[PDB]
């Protein structure tokens, strides 16, 4: 009930700190795919994840792996995601907590 529960709907978790696990590469599909560990609680997570335009206060992404997720402090996550055709900032986490990292869709590794 707990932790074995469908995990990617029933939550609404952490607002604890994150780490970026390994480096954002595109797709094929023009998808990026990030990897992500968590920090914060040793406990499992829903993973907070939004893009924001270069200004950061809009919304401009699209998840694409589920509702993203982490089992403990101790796991990663690989996530598939669509950022806008432009320059934009995918955070982890929220706000004070948020893995704020730099992306260039097609030029896909001009932000990373």
């Amino acid at each position: 009930m707990e932790k074995l529960r469908i995990k990617g709907m029933s939550y609404t978790m952490c607002s604890g700190k994150f780490s970026i696990d390994k480096e954002m590469a595109e797709t094929q599909h023009g998808t990026t795919v990030v990897k992500v560990k968590y920090e914060g609680a040793g406990a499992p997570c829903k993973v907070p994840i939004e893009i924001r335009d270069v200004n950061k206060e809009k919304v401009v992404g699209r998840i694409i792996s589920s509702t993203p997720l982490a089992e403990n402090t101790n796991s990663v996550t690989n996530i598939e995601l669509e950022p806008p055709f432009g320059d934009s900032y995918i955070v982890i986490g929220v706000g004070n907590s948020a893995l704020t990292l730099h992306w260039f869709r097609k030029g896909s590794s001009i932000g990373k």
